[PDB]
DNA sequence: TTTTTTTTTTTTGAGCGACTGCACTACAACGTTGTAGTGCAGTCGCTCTTTTTTTTGCTGGTGGTTTT
């Protein structure tokens, strides 16, 4: 890539203190893999590095031997920086990929977890159907919910993808429902995890209205999950040091762990979940398979996920039919049986189907783009539109069409009303860029949005304040003494007793904070992508720059598209978006190697 | 080029010198035994200051703060 030649500091150093007075192929490949692990690159073929790389007859030159060192495993292993995984090295080289230590026993350690302890958990059969009967109310055709549900009861380590509007905390709900009702006299403790607290919110507010509307007993009411927690705070993550409660000595107490948005849970900590889980716990991982990709260094939900593709096994397509009583289709070849055997696909979108052009869009997102553009093309669904964004003229319609976005939002801080009905407005259009800064940006679209407040007669603002009324705020940082979580949106108000900030909790109230207890406060007309992710918006608006960044991708393009509840609107170049469906972010790792054997 | 989380403390005196108890042999009183002197080991008090010393250019010299 273009990030990829211009070398970071910390890359060269890294190298230059691995390698040191080693040959330089040494020093290239340390360079190499450092900077492959700082884009995100869990593994570094040998191929690539021997093929696009301009040294490689210099290096060649360069080594003396009897041998010549013509390979590049030799060429590795002839120095005391690669081993084969027994000496404390710090570059480790074993399937003809090079990687770092940890990155290494990471990787190990979750080919162990997904290939030898996800064993199958033996139990009743009928008394699964009947609950599973009892719960799901449609049995006339064939619903990957059922199936999703009996094979996440069925094994102890299950993933379930799927995208959103699929009804996936509809059919955890039933999950825990017909886990409940199964084992009636063992002890279930149920435990909730998600890696960002906001969608730890959504998700204790998701499954106490889920199975608040279920059916239950007494005892069955006892045994209600209490609260979902980030995985930093259930492990017991310090801010010093990196030692953990839950580390590798005492598992944590826990029956059955439903893992929440696995796709934004990155590969360290992954790890540090996989050796804190005891011998016996069912982990429960959910997320979309064509979802963005993690914070730091690692993709394990796609990986996962990849082979989702090729389908069940021929007896485990026997045992789904038997548990779920329907007609369950088999996968042609098998590769890895208990892998395929715990994935699932999603496909029947309840909140929207076929009539709706958002999810043929998303479809034709993982697609070629041309399928994107038919979607787009004829007759437009009702749903989404196309405006082209090339000079200025288009960046005045753009602010017009989000006027008219914006309207009600407008409408409601002019009319003087409840802060309730202000945030409920705001909460349906929402602008999505791709940068931070810049012409196209975060800074450059909140200063664009509030310049044009000042001009045409809608919003007031002091220059010399920063607290005018009707300002859209932010928080980057956790606060639970406060209640607000990273990600939570407030609108800053006048309602007689001074200029305060009202957030909408996720327990229904309203809560009027002062601006100034507030740690973090950032403008937020148009938000990140990154930053976007497990929030629902009703009009979505995608801003995609001219210029040719990394940032914007294929999943980038798809998260904003699964955003939208109704109605997208793009702005957005021809070629940007026909080469962002192409260019998909591909992550290097040794997982599909070692769930091959 | 984007971005995630996190609130639990800990530990710290040792050498010098005496008190007391049990073992251990030397030697005189009445072969054996009681009294005396010393060695070794477990247990315990105790105790660890005091303080102040200075040259630096007021504008030393074409120097000089502030409004359009």
């Amino acid at each position: 890539a273009v990030e990829h030649k211009q070398l970071r500091p910390l890359d060269v150093q890294f190298a230059l203190t691995v390698a040191g007075d080693e040959h330089p192929a040494v020093t290239l490949a340390a360079a190499l893999l450092s900077h492959d692990a700082g884009e995100g690159h869990v593994c570094l073929p040998l191929s690539r590095l021997e093929n696009n790389e301009a040294s490689h007859p210099l290096l060649a030159t360069c080594v003396s031997e009897i041998g010549e060192l013509q390979n590049w495993e030799e060429c590795l292993l002839a120095s005391q920086a690669v081993s084969r995984g027994d000496e404390p090295t710090p570059m480790i080289l074993c399937g003809d990929r090079l990687y770092l230590n940890r990155m290494w026993c990471n990787e190990r350690t979750v080919a162990r977890f997904f290939n030898e302890v996800n064993h199958a958990i033996e139990v009743d059969e009928a008394l699964l159907a009947q609950t599973l009967d009892k719960l799901f109310p449609v049995s006339d055709e064939i619903n990957w919910q059922k199936v999703a549900a009996a094979v996440a009861l069925t094994r102890r380590i299950s993933v379930i993808s799927g995208g959103p509007g699929t009804g996936k905390t509809t059919t955890v709900a039933k999950l825990l429902a017909a886990l409940i009702q199964m084992a009636d006299g063992e002890r279930c403790r149920i435990r909730l995890a998600a890696p960002t607290g906001k969608a730890a919110a959504r998700l204790t507010e998701s499954l106490g209205k889920a199975l608040r509307q279920l059916p239950l007993t007494d005892e069955q009411k006892k045994r209600i999950p209490e609260d979902a927690s980030t995985l930093h705070r259930l492990l017991g993550a310090q801010p010093g040091s990196q030692r953990l409660r839950h580390h590798a000595g005492n598992p944590l107490h826990l029956d059955v762990l439903v893992v929440d948005e696995a796709s934004m849970i990155d590969l360290p900590m992954m790890s540090r979940l996989i050796d804190a889980l005891p011998d016996h716990a069912r982990v429960i991982f959910l997320g979309d398979r064509d979802q963005l990709a993690s914070v730091e260094a690692g993709a394990v939900l796609g990986d996962i996920c990849a082979y989702a593709n090729a389908g069940f096994t021929a007896e485990r397509a026997r045992q789904l039919s038997r548990l779920t009583g329907t007609h369950v289709p088999a996968g042609t070849g098998t590769e890895a049986a208990s892998l395929r055997d715990s994935l699932c696909l999603l496909q029947k979108s309840y909140r929207f189907g076929s009539d709706s052009g958002i999810g043929q869009l998303a479809a034709a997102i993982n697609r070629g783009d041309k399928t994107a553009v038919k979607t787009v093309f004829q007759q437009d669904f009702t749903d989404i539109e196309k405006r082209l964004l090339q000079s200025g003229e288009d960046y005045i319609a753009m602010l017009e069409e989000a006027l008219a976005g914006y309207g009600r939002y407008l409408d409601l801080l002019q009319a003087r009303a409840e802060p309730d009905l202000i945030i409920q407005a705001f909460n349906e259009y929402q602008l999505l860029c791709a940068l931070r800064e810049g012409p196209f940006g975060v800074a450059g679209l909140n200063e664009r949005i509030e310049q044009f407040m000042q001009q045409k007669r809608k919003i007031h603002r002091h220059p010399h304040s920063r607290w005018y009324e009707g300002r859209p705020v932010m928080i980057a940082r956790n606060d639970s003494a406060l209640g607000l979580f990273n990600g939570d949106i407030g609108i800053a108000l006048d309602r007689g007793q001074g200029t305060r900030v009202w957030f909408a909790m996720p327990d229904g109230n309203i809560k009027s904070v002062q601006p100034s207890r507030l740690p973090e406060h950032e403008t937020t007309w148009a938000m990140t992508v990154h930053k976007s992710q497990g929030s629902e918006f009703d009009h979505a608006a995608l801003i995609l720059p001219s210029q040719r960044t990394p940032v914007v991708t294929r999943e980038l393009v798809y998260t904003a598209v699964t955003r939208a509840r109704r109605r997208l609107s793009l702005y957005a170049d021809e070629r940007i978006l026909s080469a962002a469906i192409a260019t998909r972010t591909e992550r290097r790792s040794g997982l599909a190697a070692l769930f091959s054997s």
